[PDB]
């Protein structure tokens, strides 16, 4: 027993609890991501990230479907399934993915991550 009474011994999600990892999934990049399962294959398929880190110098992240891993770390934003394995997290928590174009026309999946800065003053300034 503890301090916090619940009439539900395990909560499923709603406010108690959430995702297993800080990913912020905009719900315009939500459109972004639902049109392409839209377009057909990635249907019944999980968003999957990939971690592509330089040796010393930027993560590159890239996003694409995937096969529904339970094994791998679930996680369900607005109307999108995410699967981001413990080996991939290790560089893709604080992720804040946002909808932007970065080109003219070309909308970019833009992982904002504090973590690797695609945006850095130097230091003293």
């Amino acid at each position: 027993m503890g301090s916090s009474h619940h009439h539900h011994h395990h909560s499923s999600g709603l406010v108690p609890r959430g995702s297993h990892m800080m990913f912020k999934l905009t719900p315009a990049a939500a459109e972004q991501v639902l049109k392409a399962a839209k377009q057909g294959g990635t249907e019944g398929m999980c968003l999957r990230l990939a971690a592509g880190r330089n040796p010393d110098g930027s993560i590159d992240y890239r996003m694409g479907f995937d096969d529904l891993t339970e094994d791998d770390i679930r996680l369900t934003s607005e109307g999108v399934e995410i699967v981001i394995a413990p080996d991939y997290v290790s560089l893709l928590d604080q992720t804040t993915l946002d909808y932007v174009e970065l080109e003219p026309g070309q909308f970019h999946f833009i992982f904002l991550n504090p973590r690797d800065p695609t945006y850095r003053p130097p230091s003293g300034g």
